[PDB]
């Protein structure tokens, strides 16, 4: 759909067989969830934001459904304050900015 | 214009008489710049992100030009890794998400 920005642009997602809410985040290169349980092998990764860096687990080739749209890609798991859908997934569902 | 997300959605802004580049950031409630010199009174503020909290100066009712569009609002100044235009300004210029 079209989403205005008067409120946080939060959408419902399905990942790893679990349901979560996440922020559509154009300022995020990558996609980050707190407290999901994904299968398989992962790589430790350090990522930087406001306030410094945080350690995450990097999982590759993870299917995700984002407001009804299917995608597959890297998902980072770590102690983010809010789950974020970043550009690596937003490009797959055709998300654009308009003004 | 329309902006796709294959690259970071960086735009040119004018604020405090200075020219900067900034990321259009739908995941940001507020607007944050590193190293700009704004006039007048400010109040200290702590804000949270990935990796923890950071101290910023909060300046209110600051005029800003964002890719040619005029707005006025709160601008935070502090050691962010990249300048971000958040929803407090994006709503003023009519920015929306589309997919
Ligand atoms: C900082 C920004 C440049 C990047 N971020 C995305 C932002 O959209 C972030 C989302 C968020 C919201 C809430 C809490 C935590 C985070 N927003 C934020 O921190 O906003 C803050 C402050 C601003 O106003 C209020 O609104 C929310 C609060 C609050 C005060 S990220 O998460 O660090 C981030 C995300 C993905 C990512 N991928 C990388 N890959 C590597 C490169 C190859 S690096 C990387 C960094």
């Amino acid at each position: 759909p079209q989403i205005t920005l008067w409120q946080r642009p939060i959408v419902t997602i399905k990942v790893g067989g679990q349901l979560r809410e996440a922020l559509i985040d154009t300022g995020a290169d990558d996609t980050i969830f707190e407290e999901i349980n994904l299968p398989g092998r992962w790589k430790p990764k350090l990522i930087g934001g406001i306030g410094g860096f945080m350690k995450v687990r990097q999982y590759d080739q993870i299917p995700i459904e984002i407001c009804g749209h299917q995608a597959i890609g890297t998902v980072l798991v770590g102690p983010t304050p809010i789950n974020v859908i970043g550009r690596n997934m937003l490009t797959q569902i055709g998300c654009t900015l308009n003004f």
